[PDB]
């Protein structure tokens, strides 16, 4: 099942374990970069890094793919926006209303397949 | 409710956006540092960094807390320990068959509180 447990008392301020995110694109998303860690090849242009402020979570998400990652961009609860990019290949599928937990995937000298966790609101 | 959705194809070689874990830590967790970012305050010493490896996860966690986080461990699937670090008080939880998928939490000058994500087995 997948769930999640709060452990501990009700203070502080919220965090989350997704604190940034940059890519490198060309045609396609040649890597993702999640809280400065690598993921992909050195191919594409490197973005720059978007760092999440508090509470402020991906609320909408646009990722278009086939047999790799071609184009991501999203939007925050903020109204922040990050790409497209990437290119105009693949198929378009959309997240919305959501609260992005986790961004799990695979990659080689591209990024191949991303596992998006989110809360669906 | 915690979901998922994968896109993409099925080339490259898995990664997690869960990269590494250490803590500061005296009686309490004084802050928990998630890739890097600092949750928490200056207080407690700063433990080692846990670094995944490929496929690698907790499976298995305690957790001490009351008011706060008073103590974490945790093993991954492959037989490796973080912890214990931080002190006795509060009372324990453990989960145990899970696959950690990403850890939140809220803090202040101390780490209040966990936010687990996961799968259970
Ligand atoms: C000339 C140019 O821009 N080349 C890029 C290459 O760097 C990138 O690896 C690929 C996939 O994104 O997209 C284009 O082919
Ligand atoms: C016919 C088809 O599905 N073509 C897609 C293409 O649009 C996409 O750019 C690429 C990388 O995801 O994957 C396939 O080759
Ligand atoms: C031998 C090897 O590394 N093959 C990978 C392949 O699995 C992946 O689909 C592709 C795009 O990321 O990059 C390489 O070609
Ligand atoms: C002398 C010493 O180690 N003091 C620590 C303090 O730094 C830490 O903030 C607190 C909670 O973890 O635990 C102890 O009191
Ligand atoms: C009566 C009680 O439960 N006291 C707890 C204590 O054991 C724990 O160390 C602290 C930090 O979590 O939170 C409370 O003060
Ligand atoms: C206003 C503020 O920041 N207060 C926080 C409180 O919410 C938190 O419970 C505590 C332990 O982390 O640290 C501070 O006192």
């Amino acid at each position: 099942s997948l769930t999640h447990r709060k452990f501990g008392g009700s203070g502080g301020s919220p965090f989350s374990g997704l604190s940034s995110i940059a890519v490198r694109s060309g045609s396609y998303l040649d890597a993702i970069i999640i809280d400065g860690v690598h993921h992909g090849g050195s191919g594409g242009n490197l973005s720059p890094t978007f760092t999440f402020g508090s509470g402020e979570y991906i609320s909408n998400m646009t990722i278009r793919s086939g047999d790799y990652i071609d184009n991501i961009s999203f939007e925050t609860n903020m109204g922040r926006r990050f790409g497209p990019y990437g290119g105009s290949g693949g198929s378009a599928n959309t997240l919305s209303n959501v609260k992005v937990i986790q961004i799990n995937g695979s990659a080689g000298d591209y990024l191949d397949s991303l596992d998006i966790y989110y809360e669906q609101y």
